[PDB]
């Protein structure tokens, strides 16, 4: 119950819009340096959602 860090994490350019997703997206254990390098990309809100829809209760 974790991300698991070899998932790959979809992300967008907020500046201009390109969405990265697939082995287009980085590794989530690269990501964290990845982002770091170029804060233009951040996460996809909607795998934000997707985490959001992920629930444990009802």
């Amino acid at each position: 119950l974790d991300v698991d860090l070899e998932t790959r994490i979809p992300v967008i350019n907020k500046v201009d819009g390109t969405l990265l997703v697939g082995e287009d997206a980085p590794r989530r254990a690269e990501l964290e340096m990845w982002l770091q390098g170029h804060p233009e990309f951040a996460v996809d809100p909607r795998f934000l959602a997707y985490m959001e829809d992920r629930r444990k209760q009802k």
